[PDB]
RNA sequence: UACCGUCGGA
RNA sequence: UCCGACG
RNA sequence: ACCGUC
């Protein structure tokens, strides 16, 4: 399609000759500024390089020189820029990423570029093996609309014509020029439906993520970032996958293994070849079935596990980790029989995804994606409910048990909060336990504010309570707590994520020591697992349910027996399955294994007791509709022969053909939804259509790895021959907010949502509402003060009258930009906030109000008076305005006004020092007990309470 | 001994017991004789202060008020029948020798204020108002008066009723608390009849007959029988009452499978899972306790959950080893489970120095054991020193270290805030955190650096006095017996309720390892045993206890200083270095000490035979048992003297296993319960034992390690001397050397000057230059500050210290100031310390005296200097400073994970 | 019209 | 409801 | 004129 080809010639910004000597980081950031301010990099209207940029340490400094009338963007953080300039794009396991977003040009001119490009700011991301081996600067990733999209918003030039093949060819046929480097595509992955960037002029469109490698560049030589050697993608992938020994593999599967080189991992240690135990065979079934029982799982030495703890800074030695090691991926577990101190790791065939020689350091490096960490209570999901009911001996009882768990959870949640609201110290404790903000505080070094309040609703409640506000007395705080509760109730109504205290998601591991019989599992916790009035350190003498998400077949949930084996006691925060029996238990859980799969584990006796296991179903033959492309790399090489030249050309062919495969429309979501709609209509997940759809969805998830081909024609045919045909199925009633159904709900999800959840939530909300004014005379104290001065002074009255009028203008701006767009809400609030802060006195009175010697104007007396006056005028009319603009100063006033002589001292803490503090649970309990008698140990030579007296 | 008790006048006869008690206290404190009519208003009083006000009269005018009982205690005494939520109101007194040596009161009485105390079986059965306890100097006691004899005092205490606050009190129990605690029971009173106001007359002999059921216990030695009164006085939480059908009285203990006849479950019994659940509910615990120390009727000891129990039925069992007298378990209060304590989450114990001689004695290689303990001590001290030095480099790390170093929570909770003396928190720890929370840096502000140095210097002086060997993998754990027969001899089961943390390593249970178990103190070489930790899944529910085998010839608990399972706790260590070289020793043959230790085993029945038969003789015998047991309880305490002698003997001989060591160890085990066992042992027998069997020395010198500095000659030879003076002391001295050098080394170091703190001063100076009125206000402020600075130098720099500082502070707060005066004052603010004037006063004072009088500036205005620092360091767009209320600030604590994660970014 | 789950963030 | 990382 | 625990 030639018309598209013309539109595929000028997509990338040009690299001007005047930037040819700039570092990669400056070249990237200058290019970004010109694109943002719509200035041509080749404009001759006078551009020449500035040597100051080469030694720069802030992006703003480079941009200031540019901000010329033509110039007069989001900035990379200074730490990232310094790492890009001096740190060789790496810092403490973090890599500097070069990434861009593309969208279809809304200009339909035949000469116009098809895509518009937004280069993203330099950012840090976890490194991977390929970046560690070749350098983060040699990698570039984009999001681009999928040329196969069926969306109405696809431009006619692609939709009308050979264009999809022309777009696919543009991505992979040759090198792309950008910031002085030649980039060649090596990998692509579905990125889901993404809304186009607002700056590019709102329907979501499916996009692909494409990875490029810098094969050559101006600074490249036939290692520092500025002194790189020419290296082809074909050589890059050959280093990773050692293709000469892997030609026997289906080329689509081989291509999918590239993800192992891109996996975001923490480098722990390099092992020497003599410390690596490569096993020739997996653990096989004792029965002789041939089934593998340790798929994805191997053992590691205790010393390796200690090194992981040390490198990652863990408080404890991990029992198991999700990792990668050369060609091996999956889980590694501590060998409980290791009494030695030698570093060693073992690999199994089921872990090794290609033939690897493990020679290069980076192919002998243990990389950890995640560690098995302390567990938390989990809950149910929509997929588990129909299967639990299907396998219930008494379906009425099972439905009653799940419903009781819902009512009990809501009752406890509302009860705990209503009690905490009676005391600020107790509500602060409750709010802190409700949400986590440590990550943001650490990354920002402070509580991030939006205008005059913390960005977070929970941080706002604690910030205002810390300054003396009472959630029973101040309606604004009451409103925040109400909004937070409403959101949680809505999530329950939408997802039925019913909390089960005796439940958790745990990494699955296999028993290399043969102590577990089939149908026995071992679960030991690293610490106390709390469930209301009861606690666990292990599971024993009880039945449990295990399952994986997604669960579809009736057999995808299994009832097994928890047995604690002392031999395994050191293995904590994992669930261990038997390696005996005909079939590994993991395989029964939606085709699971031990390579990072997690199991939902439930020991709730009321949910467990009624469950009857089903046998794994005979899967229907769907080969009429599902076609498998198993062409091997060797078969692709027949087009070229043998030798280095043939291997090189074949690698680029694997990439091109895999890109074509990767870009074909995927039907996993459409088929899963059809299954939900049809199985709802039939109220069955075990009848003939349910088994067909469950078998189909299980195949569509493994599509890229298995080379499954399944297009619209095959989906139409499958529906016609085995399902309801072209008929569009309606949504289940539970997708709606109310039961519009005739009679009383009968489907378990309808019943749980409309007969149990909605009524309970309505009653608990009314009781919460039954269990406060915007007005607070303390907050009007500064206004009353100045009004008295203004009454006896004409100069003060003019200042006072100007202030009121200026506040009124900003409030109207709040109503127009926020209360009632290309600009997102935070940007719109900032715009109002900047006009608010512009309200300044612009002489002894003016000087005392301004306190100009303070760098922060928000800390002077004027800011206090401005906040008080705004409160008096708008406390009731526009509460969101007064609090969002002046909440910070309202808290200052409250803390000043509630202070009493002799009763201690309020503390003005810095933003950094405030961020590092947390509520003291022991203080809360001890203080409340004093206010309102066995000394609770967790509340009050290590020997503690052993008796009050001596008798 | 005729007029010791304050008299009760007919004018207070109708007063409620609580009113009579508190009115009597005021007269005694103010030395007014009991001018006075009962105030009817007193009957309805809900505060002692209100009763005290009516007593305006000439004799009490100006007299200092006595310590007052809290309102809740008084209201419970007036309307709550001396009981509230298991707490009992206590009538207590302290008696002292009268300084007057006149032949014409021998004791001076101080009635203590009404207070709450945990109740006991006797107070819940008869009423707290019927019990009175005193602390009286033993007549056995150079401070003793010339008049002191013992017979006269004991007869005063036990011969007859004593009159106090309208009640007749009879003594029934005594134990050593120099001072002895004596308990009295109100047998009769003015309001008593042949609720607290209307109590029936009841004799001590009847009260004791109810508790001990004397008819079925005359076979017991009366001294031992008397000791069992403690079970009735033991402070316990009542859990529940059990029906007779729910009680399983066993006739026989668990016995050795080897036919030795040894009891393997001494003191321990099983309880139903549901009984344990009730314990959790009434005590408000987070989890169901696996084990409890309690009392039930005549039974005392440990009760453990029956792991084999699947029912919801409440039941408890008792064993002969638990039951301290023949009891029928009929009365509600003899069928009530009473909890002394519960087995709760464990903490690291460390290694007590007392154990080191036995550990050295049993070491396979003594030289290696000594070097290894010294190496562990040196590494710990070096780590402590390095961590303080490193943390000082960042305020976020130092705030965390200061918080870990000291605990101010109890003070914060009782005050509802950080207590402040003048302008700064009263504590140095809270002052560093308070100032660091407003942006001050100990590396930059010398005032903080100086406090920082002074805290570490104080920590070294604490390490010098108290030597401490830290062993993370150690704990004191309640001992229990395996009722279920899964543990082999030499096998123990330990499971924890939660993660027991050692640095970098963690445990929820112990398995596949050798452990050391012992009771403190350990005397015999065999008092420490090396055994095998084996985790039995059968016992997995039993947490925060250690379970011993019930197989073998002798129970393991008995090997640990003759211990058992009645509440005894074991020191359990799983540290491989401590366990490695330890070699078990057999229990030693104990010597015959009858020539020195005399036992009185006269039974209650034999004592009654000298008075007759029938009820009248029993009553006389009960009083006779009390009198004779009083005579016994007041004899001198040789456990302390013999234990002290043993430590010195073992030290001088540097041996715990030679013949004198074993003899003394056997002797101290015998004296552990002298009153209960009826062991008579006087100074003459102690002198004979020392001369004939211990080496001849009546007096031995104190061990060198009891002194702060090395006073020995040559290199230390005793293991404890070696650790204190060859290891710890040099390492501590090196740190103090480094500290002194660092102070001397410090123009880029910490300074007193901070231009931020002069910001307000400089602001007003520019205003003052252009206005005469402002200059006059500003110059008057400067002069008044100078006046207060002078007073600080005379009063503080040089009425106690807090009162003098507070005197200067009041003058500072009196420095007080037109539109300018109004803006500075902010009079709408109730607290003037929060006004702009306080900031100016603080800033001006800092500018004038930051170099001359730094202590004055910070102690008076530190609070406002912190406000200024936090204002001045705020940057636009870099977050918002937070003004915390004093209460809300007190409830926060450093986030340990924030500190760790934030530092990692840097 | 285009899935769920785990962890982290708005 | 969006963003990142995993199955 | 003792040690330990809470
Ligand atoms: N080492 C030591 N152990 C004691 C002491 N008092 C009690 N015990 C231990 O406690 C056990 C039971 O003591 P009880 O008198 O029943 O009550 P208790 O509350 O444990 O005793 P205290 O430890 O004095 O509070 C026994 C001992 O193992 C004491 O002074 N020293
Ligand atoms: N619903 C759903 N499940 C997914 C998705 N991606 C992965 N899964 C689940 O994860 C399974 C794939 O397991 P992986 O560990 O990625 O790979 P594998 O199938 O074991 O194959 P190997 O990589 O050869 O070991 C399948 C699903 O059960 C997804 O997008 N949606
Ligand atoms: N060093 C020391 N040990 C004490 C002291 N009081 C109790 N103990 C210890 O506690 C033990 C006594 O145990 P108890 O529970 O009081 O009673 P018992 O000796 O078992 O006798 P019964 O009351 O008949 O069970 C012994 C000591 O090891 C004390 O004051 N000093
Ligand atoms: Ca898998
Ligand atoms: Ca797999
Ligand atoms: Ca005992
Ligand atoms: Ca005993
Ligand atoms: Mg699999
Ligand atoms: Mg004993
Ligand atoms: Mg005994």
């Amino acid at each position: 399609a030639p018309v598209v080809a013309a539109r595929l010639r000028n997509i990338w910004p040009k690299f001007p000759k005047w930037l040819h000597e700039a570092p990669l980081a400056v070249a990237w950031e200058v290019t970004r500024l010109f694109m943002h301010c719509k200035v041509d990099l080749e404009d001759e209207s006078g551009l020449k390089y500035d040597p100051s940029w080469s030694t720069a340490r802030d992006v703003t400094d480079i941009w200031k020189t540019l901000y010329l009338d033509a110039f007069r963007p989001e900035k990379p953080p200074n730490d990232v820029f310094v790492t890009a300039m001096t740190g060789n794009f790496e810092s403490k396991g973090s890599a500097v990423v070069l990434s861009a977003v593309l969208d279809y040009n809304p200009d339909n001119s035949p000469t116009a570029p098809l895509y518009l490009v937004k280069l993203k700011p330099l950012m840090f991301e976890q490194g991977c093996r390929l970046t560690r081996r070749f350098g983060p600067d040699r990698f570039f990733e984009i999001l681009i609309p999928s040329p196969t999209s069926t969306s109405p918003s696809v431009p006619p030039v692609v939709s009308k014509q050979g264009a999809v093949e022309e777009v696919i060819q543009w991505l992979t046929m040759g090198q792309h020029s950008l910031v002085g480097r030649q980039w060649r595509a090596f990998f692509a992955k579905d990125a889901g439906y993404r809304k186009p960037l607002r700056e590019f002029q709102p329907k979501p469109i499916i996009k692909e993520r494409v990875h490029f490698f810098a094969e050559t560049g101006i600074t490249f030589r036939p290692e520092p970032v500025e002194q790189r050697t020419e290296f082809k993608v074909s050589q890059m992938l050959d280093w990773l996958l050692q293709l000469d020994n892997n030609t026997w593999q289906p080329h689509l599967k081989l291509f999918s293994r590239i993800q192992l080189g891109l996996s975001k991992t923490y480098a722990i240690m390099t092992l020497e070849p003599h410390q690596i135990r490569h096993h020739k065979t997996d653990l096989l079934s004792p029965s002789g079935t041939g089934e593998v029982m340790n798929d994805g799982v191997g053992r590691m030495s205790r010393s390796v596990a200690k090194r992981i703890r040390d490198v990652l800074g863990l408080g404890d030695v991990p029992s198991a980790v999700q990792g990668r090691f050369g060609s091996a991926k999956g889980m590694w577990v501590i060998d409980v029989d290791d009494t030695g101190d030698e570093d060693w790791i073992e690999t199994y065939p089921s872990q090794r995804k290609w033939e690897c020689d493990f020679v290069d350091k980076h192919q002998r490096t243990l990389e950890v994606r995640s560690v098995a960490s302390e567990l938390k209570s989990a809950g149910l999901n929509l997929q588990l409910l129909p299967v639990l009911e299907d396998r219930a001996r008494d379906k009425v009882k099972m439905r009653q048990a799940i419903g009781d768990r819902l009512i009990n959870d809501l009752q406890r949640q509302f009860s705990e909060q209503k009690h905490a609201l009676n005391r600020p110290v107790e509500f602060r404790q409750w709010v802190y336990e409700s949400y986590s903000s440590r990550a943001t505080r650490v990354s920002h070094g402070r509580v991030p504010f939006l205008a005059g309040l913390p960005d977070s609703q929970e941080e706002t409640l604690n910030f205002l309570m810390n300054s003396g506000f009472d959630p029973k007395k101040q309606k604004y705080l009451q409103d925040i707590a109400w909004d937070l509760q409403k959101r949680k109730c809505d999530t329950l109504k939408s997802k039925l994520n019913i909390r089960v205290g005796r439940s958790a998601y745990i990494y699955m591991i296999a028993d290399f020591w043969g102590v577990l019989e089939e149908n026995e599992v071992h679960v030991g916790f690293s610490s106390k697992f709390r469930d209301e009035e009861e606690s666990f350190t292990l599971l024993s003498d009880c039945d449990v349910l295990v399952a994986r998400s997604p669960a579809h077949f009736p057999s995808d949930i299994q009832r097994v027996r928890a047995v604690f084996k002392p031999e395994l006691h050191s293995l904590k925060d994992v669930i261990i399955f038997s390696t005996k029996g005909d079939v590994p238990l993991a395989k029964k859980l939606s085709g699971g294994d031990y390579d990072g799969d997690m199991a939902w584990v439930c020991w709730d006796p009321e949910i467990v007791d009624g469950f009857v296991n089903a046998e794994m179903p005979l899967e229907p033959d769907l080969s009429r509709y599902l076609k498998k492309d198993k062409t091997t790399f060797k078969q692709l090489m027949a087009s070229h022969g043998t030798g280095s030249a043939a291997k090189e050309q074949t690698t680029y062919d694997m990439i091109q053909k895999s890109f074509h495969f990767a870009l074909q429309p995927n039907f996993l979501g459409m088929c899963t939804n059809y299954k939900e709609r049809l199985c709802y209509i039939n109220n069955s997940v075990s009848n003939k259509p349910a088994i067909i759809l469950s078998s189909l969805v299980g195949n569509l998830v493994d599509q890229s790895k298995q080379g499954i081909v399944f297009n619209e024609a095959s989906w139409a045919q499958l529906r016609r021959e085995l399902l309801g045909g072209a008929l569009s199925l309606p949504d289940p009633m539970y997708k709606s907010d109310s039961w519009l159904g005739r009679g009383e709900p009968t489907h378990i999800i309808d019943y749980l949502k409309f007969s149990i959840a909605r009524p309970a939530i309505d009653k608990e909300l009314e009781a919460f509402h039954n269990a406060a004014h915007f007005w607070d005379p303390d907050l009007a104290s500064y206004y009353t003060f100045f009004k008295e001065i203004s009454d006896k002074s004409r100069s003060s009255a003019l200042l006072f009258t100007t202030l009121k009028n200026r506040i009124g203008e900003v409030e109207k701006e709040y109503g127009r930009l926020v209360k009632n767009s290309k600009d997102p809400y935070p940007v719109r609030v900032n715009q109002v906030y900047e006009k608010w802060c512009a309200i300044t006195p612009e002489s002894k009175v003016i000087r005392l109000l301004e306190l100009s010697f303070l760098a922060d104007r928000e800390m002077n007396t004027w800011a206090l008076l401005r906040a008080s006056t705004a409160f008096k005028l708008y406390y009731h009319k526009s509460p969101k305005f007064v609090w969002q603009m002046a909440g910070r100063q309202l808290a200052y006033i409250k803390a000043q006004m509630t202070s009493r002589p002799g009763e201690g001292a309020p503390a003005l803490m810095t933003a950094f020092m405030y961020a590092g503090l947390m509520p003291d649970k022991k203080f809360t309990k001890q203080y409340v007990a004093r206010l309102e008698e066995y000394p609770d140990p967790e509340v009050y030579d290590g020997i503690g309470f052993t008796g009050n007296g001596d008798y």
